[PDB]
C-alpha cells in the first residue's frame, strides 16, 4: 500500500511477530497454543446473537469500563491467529468475519463517537484505542481504508490531544512517563492507520518529553527515582509501562518522517543502569517500587521484572557495539540468576522469544554474576542494597513530606496502610518470598520493620505524606549507608525516631523516642517471613532450640534470634545489642486477593509466616537489632561477640552503630550538638553520616534530607579530609 502500510508491518513484528513463528520451536508452539486456546473460547463463547445485550456473559456490564478493554483484546487475539500461517485459524471465514461483525455491533451500542467515559478514563482513552489499533493493524488487509478511519475517529474523539489525558472529562491531566509513552501507542499507530501525519509528528514530539530528566514533579530523577501519580514511588509498575511500551514504539517511530534524535534517546540508558537495575535481584523486581500492581496475583515480583527486562533487551538490540553487549549482558545473568521464575512465561510475542533464547545460547555474550552496589533513591525516599559477596538484597521502603506512603485506587491494594512505614525487604535464597500468595496472606498489621499501635484500619483509607521531611539515606559506597526516617503514624499517636545502618554484610535496626498517646498497644515487627513446607527452618533463642506455635511465645532477656535453614543462604539471625522482650510465633495466614483487590480472585490462598516482635509499652521506648543473613549458626554466634560493642548510641538525639571491622560508622543526628563519636571525631549538625576511617584519614559522606544536600566536610565533621 504505503508507507504507513509498512510501518504497521514493522509493528506487527513487534507485537505479534507471525513471521517469525516456528513450530519446531518449543516455546514458541506454546504461546501459539495458548493464543490457539484462549480464540478458541471466545468464539465459542460468544454470543451469536441476532443482536443480543453482549458479545460475553463475562464481560457484559458494559458500565464497568473494564469489559470494552477486555471485549476488544479478544478480536486482537483473534486477528493475531488469523495472521498466523499455523494456526488452525489461518486465513479463517468464520474469525475474519467475527472480528468485523463485532467491530461494528461494539462499534454501534458500546464504543463510539456520541458516547462518554463510564467508570475508569485508562479503558477509554488507552486500553480500548491500543487494541483497536492492533486489531486493525494485524488485519489491516481485510479492512478497507474507510473502515479503518471508521472504527478509529472515536479513539480521535476521546483522545484528540497528545499532550493530555481525560480531555472530553471536566479535568483532563498532562500526559508525562508511561501514560505519555501509551499515547504514542494510541496516536502513533493510530495515526499510521488513519494516514494521519499531522497526528503522528504531534504525537512523536510530545513522546519526546519522555526523555527528560526532572527535579520535581513525576517522572525520572537523576538519583534514579521515577515518580508517578504526583508523588507515589512508581518504577516498578509505571516505569514498566513507559520502558515496555516505548521499547516497542521506537523501531517503528525511527523509521517514520518524524524520527527521534539520537542524543535525546540517551537517557534510556540512565533509566535502565540508574532506576531499573538496581530494583531487580534475582529476577525480581523489588515490590515497593511497584505501588498498588502488588495486589495483583498475576503480577508477582518475578512477572512484572519480565516487563523491564523485555524492554531492556529490545532496547539492546536495537543498540550497537558495546552498548549492545552490555545491555544483552545485564539481561543475560539477571535471567540466568532466576531459578524460581520462567522468563518466557511472560515474553508475548514470538520476537520476544526469539531475542531471548539468542541471546541465552549465545557464548559470545557474557553472564556473569553481578558486583555488589547500594542505590539510594532519595527523591522517591527508596533504598536498594545488593551484596553480591554473600548473596543477597535489602530494601527499604519509606515515605515523607514529599512523598505518599502507599497509593490505595481503583479497589486495589486496600490493605497496603503501612508498606511504607520503615518497611524492609530480605532477598535471600528463597526467590519465592515475596510470591506465591504473600499479598493476600501476610498480616497487614504486622509489616516487617515497621512499628505501629495495634488500632484496627479501614480499606476505605488512601495513602498520605509524612508530617516530616527528614527522612533520607546517606551513601558512603557501594555497600556502606545509612538512613533515618522522623516517624509519626497515621493518626498522630505514635512517633519513633526509626534509623537504618547498612554495613556490607548486615544492617542494623535502631529505634528510640518510640511514644504513644493513645489507648492502644505499640510494637514493631522485627520480621514476618513467609516460609516454605519444603525448607524448615530451626529456631533458635539464645543460640538454644525453640519450638514455635501458633500462639504467640514470650522470649525475655532474648540477646539473639536465628533461623537456620538447610541452606545457608536463607539463613537469618537478629542480634540485640541490648538484651530485649520479644515475642514469636509461627502460623498459617490466609486469604484471597480480593480481599486487597476488587478485581481479583475470592480463592483461599494461606501461607506459614513467622513472626517476631517487640512491644513498647512506655513513652522513650527503644529497639535495637542487627540482622545478619546467609551465615550459618557458628558464623552468626562469632559475629555477634564481634559485634557486641557496635552499638554506639541510640537515644532521642543520638543514633550510631560501629563497624570495627570495616571501620566504618553510621550516625544520625537530630539536633546540632557536637556529638563525639569512639573518642576519634565529631560529628556537629543535624543529618545523616556514614563515615569510614583508612589510616588517620576519614572519609565523609554526609546528607541532609530536609534541605536534601550533604554539606562542606569541616561544617559537620571535625578531628580535613
Amino acid at each position: 500500500k504505503d508507507t504507513y502500510t509498512d510501518r504497521l508491518d514493522d509493528w506487527n513484528g513487534i507485537i505479534a511477530g507471525n513471521q517469525y513463528y516456528d513450530s519446531k520451536n518449543d516455546q514458541m508452539a506454546k504461546l501459539n497454543q495458548e493464543l490457539e486456546g484462549k480464540v478458541a473460547d471466545s468464539l465459542s463463547s460468544i454470543s451469536s446473537q441476532a443482536d443480543r445485550i453482549y458479545l460475553w456473559e463475562k464481560f457484559s456490564n458494559y458500565k464497568t469500563s473494564a469489559n470494552l478493554t477486555a471485549t476488544y483484546r479478544k478480536l486482537e487475539e483473534m486477528a493475531k491467529q488469523v495472521t498466523n500461517p499455523s494456526s488452525r485459524y489461518y486465513q479463517d471465514e468464520t474469525v475474519v468475519r467475527t472480528v468485523r461483525d463485532s467491530m461494528e455491533w461494539m462499534h454501534k451500542h458500546v464504543y463510539n463517537s456520541e458516547k462518554s467515559i463510564v467508570g475508569n478514563w485508562w479503558d477509554y482513552e488507552i486500553g480500548t484505542p491500543r487494541a483497536i489499533n492492533n486489531t486493525l493493524s494485524l488485519m489491516k488487509e481485510y479492512f478497507s481504508d474507510e473502515e479503518i478511519k471508521k472504527y478509529t475517529d472515536v479513539i480521535e474523539k476521546f483522545v484528540p490531544d497528545p499532550e493530555h489525558f481525560r480531555k472530553t472529562t471536566d479535568n483532563p491531566f498532562k500526559a508525562l512517563g508511561g501514560n505519555l509513552v501509551d499515547m504514542g501507542r494510541v496516536k502513533v499507530i493510530a495515526g499510521l492507520l488513519r494516514k494521519d501525519d499531522q497526528e503522528i509528528s504531534s504525537t512523536i514530539r510530545s513522546i519526546e518529553q519522555v526523555f527528560k530528566l526532572v527535579d520535581q514533579g513525576e517522572g525520572f530523577y537523576q538519583d534514579g527515582s521515577y515518580i508517578d501519580h504526583t508523588n507515589v514511588a512508581y518504577t516498578g509498575a509505571y516505569g514498566n509501562v513507559l520502558i515496555d511500551g516505548l521499547s516497542q514504539l521506537l523501531p517503528v517511530i525511527q523509521k517514520t518522517k518524524n524520527p527521534i534524535d539520537k542524543d535525546k534517546m540517551q537517557t534510556m540508558y540512565h533509566w535502565i543502569d540508574k532506576s531499573f537495575a538496581p530494583l531487580l535481584v534475582n529476577g525480581e523486581l523489588m515490590d515497593m517500587s511497584r505501588g498498588r500492581s502488588i495486589s495483583r496475583a498475576n503480577s508477582e515480583g518475578h512477572v512484572a521484572a519480565v516487563e523491564v527486562l523485555r524492554g531492556i533487551h529490545r532496547i539492546a538490540d536495537m543498540s550497537e557495539g558495546e552498548t549492545k553487549q552490555r545491555l544483552q549482558s545485564l539481561v543475560k545473568t539477571i535471567v540466568q540468576s532466576d531459578s524460581y521464575y520462567d522468563v518466557f512465561k511472560n515474553l508475548k510475542t514470538y520476537k520476544d522469544i526469539s531475542l531471548m533464547q539468542s541471546l541465552l545460547s549465545d557464548a559470545g555474550v557474557a553472564s556473569v554474576p553481578r558486583t555488589s552496589y547500594l542505590s539510594a533513591f532519595n527523591k522517591m525516599d527508596k533504598t536498594a542494597m545488593y551484596n553480591a559477596e554473600k548473596g543477597f538484597g535489602f530494601g527499604l521502603s519509606l515515605f515523607s513530606s514529599r512523598t505518599l506512603n502507599y497509593e490505595h485506587m481503583n479497589k486495589e491494594n486496600k490493605r497496603g496502610w503501612y508498606t511504607s512505614d520503615g518497611m524492609f525487604y530480605l532477598y535471600n535464597g528463597d526467590l519465592s518470598h515475596y510470591s506465591d500468595g504473600y499479598w493476600p496472606t501476610v498480616n497487614p498489621y504486622k509489616m516487617p520493620g515497621t512499628t505501629e499501635t495495634d488500632a484496627k484500619r479501614a480499606d476505605s483509607d488512601t495513602g498520605k505524606v509524612l508530617p516530616s521531611a527528614f527522612v533520607g539515606t546517606s551513601k558512603l559506597d557501594d555497600a556502606n549507608a545509612t538512613a533515618t526516617m522522623d516517624f509519626t503514624n497515621w493518626n498522630q499517636t505514635l512517633t519513633a525516631h526509626k534509623s537504618w545502618f547498612m554495613l556490607k554484610d548486615k544492617i542494623a535496626f535502631l529505634g528510640s523516642n518510640i511514644q504513644n498517646t493513645s489507648t492502644d498497644t505499640a510494637a514493631t515487627t522485627i520480621d514476618q517471613r513467609k516460609l516454605e513446607s519444603s525448607n524448615p527452618y530451626k529456631v533458635y533463642v539464645n543460640d538454644k532450640e525453640a519450638s514455635l506455635t501458633e500462639q504467640e511465645k514470650d522470649y525475655p532477656e532474648t540477646q539473639s534470634v536465628f533461623l537456620e535453614s538447610s541452606d545457608s543462604k536463607k539463613n537469618i539471625g537478629y542480634f540485640f545489642f541490648k538484651k530485649s522482650s520479644i515475642s514469636m510465633s509461627k502460623a498459617l495466614q490466609k486469604g484471597a486477593w480480593k480481599d486487597i483487590n476488587e478485581g481479583q480472585s475470592d480463592k483461599e490462598v494461606e501461607n506459614e509466616f513467622l513472626t517476631i516482635s517487640q512491644a513498647h509499652k512506655q513513652n522513650g521506648d527503644s529497639y535495637g537489632y542487627m540482622l545478619i543473613p546467609n551465615v550459618d549458626r557458628a558464623t552468626f554466634n562469632q559475629m555477634i561477640k564481634e559485634l557486641e560493642s557496635s552499638l554506639i548510641e541510640n537515644n532521642e538525639t543520638l543514633q550510631s552503630v560501629y563497624d570495627a571491622k570495616q571501620g566504618v560508622w553510621g550516625i544520625v543526628k537530630y539536633d546540632d550538638s557536637v556529638s563525639t563519636i569512639s573518642n576519634q571525631f565529631q560529628v556537629l549538625k543535624r543529618g545523616v553520616y556514614t563515615i569510614r576511617k583508612e589510616g588517620d584519614e576519614y572519609k565523609i559522606a554526609y546528607y541532609n534530607p530536609e534541605t536534601q544536600e550533604s554539606a562542606p566536610d569541616q561544617e559537620v565533621f571535625k578531628k580535613q579530609h
